[PDB]
């Protein structure tokens, strides 16, 4: 555990550069194509700029500041899916029903499943080691991309949003979770969240509607002034159906 190879978690995505031009491309002209062109080689130009060279410890939110005002995770109202623990499922479900989860957003979709981090006075990715956030640092580029990015991403939702939860665990809704701590804190009033808990097939569900977690959430949302809706007791053919 010294120089490059110091911290605890797995290094950057190896070829991480080439992977999110490559995505760019892809969303921009194939996926999602926009009303003006988006230059992906500045965007890319922008993601590697807010940690490429730094402490890959002491990352801030304003880091992110350029590369959020180029792409805002913005989705038309009533057409946001938030998940959590449900990650093939919710991404199906919204593929289906062509809503949009935050990996369906420009930056969501550029990041998704990569891992990055950099090291001062260098201009190259880490691919040694990178900070684990629970052995090393939450401060890290990785955790605090997601957090930005989810908090813009529910703080644009409006009218009626959608939260797939996993009804084959014991706590459905983790209030430390990103969605429980950024996003349900983050919802606008008069937004309404309908929440889904899906078990796997063939087993009998573990959490429902009327259990302690989703009281947490319930909490939350009377705060915001949200209007909460609560689904359970069904499996992946139904939901999808
Ligand atoms: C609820 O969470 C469980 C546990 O994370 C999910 O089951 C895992 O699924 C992954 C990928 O399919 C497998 O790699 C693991 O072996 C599974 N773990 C367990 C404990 O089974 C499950 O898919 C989730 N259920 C729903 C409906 O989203």
């Amino acid at each position: 555990y010294s120089g490059l190879n110091r911290w605890h978690g797995a290094g950057s995505t190896a070829d991480f550069q080439k992977i999110i031009q490559e995505r760019c491309d892809t969303y921009t002209q194939t996926i999602r194509p926009g009303s003006r062109s988006r230059n992906c080689q500045a965007i890319r130009q922008a993601f590697m700029s807010a940690f490429i060279s730094k402490d890959p410890c002491k990352a801030t939110k304003e880091d992110y500041n350029s590369l959020i005002n180029l792409a805002p995770p913005t989705v038309p109202c009533g057409q946001q899916v938030f998940w959590s623990k449900t990650k093939e499922l919710a991404h199906e479900y919204a593929k289906r029903r062509r809503l949009m989860t935050l990996e369906d957003t420009l930056l969501g979709y550029l990041a998704d499943g990569l891992r990055w981090c950099g090291e001062p006075g260098s201009s190259d990715l880490n691919i040694w080691s990178c900070p684990d956030w629970r052995k090393d640092c939450r401060t890290n580029y990785l955790s605090v991309f997601w957090e930005v990015l989810s908090e813009r991403f529910a703080e644009s939702a409006c009218n009626t949003v959608r939260v797939v939860l996993n009804g084959s665990l014991e706590n459905a809704f983790d209030s430390m979770s990103i969605f429980g701590r950024v996003e349900a804190p983050n919802l606008r009033p008069q937004v309404e969240l309908e929440a889904w808990l899906v078990h796997d097939t063939g087993k009998p569900p573990s959490d429902s509607c009327s259990g302690s977690s989703i009281r947490k959430l319930k909490s939350i949302l009377d705060g915001r002034n949200v209007k909460f809706r609560c689904m359970d007791n069904l499996s992946r053919d139904q939901f999808l159906q």
